């Protein structure tokens, strides 16, 4: 799994409020 990790880099990082 070397793909869809960039989707998760944009999604998880918006929950670091």
């Amino acid at each position: 799994e070397m793909r869809l990790s960039k989707f998760f880099r944009d999604f998880i990082l918006q929950r670091k409020k």
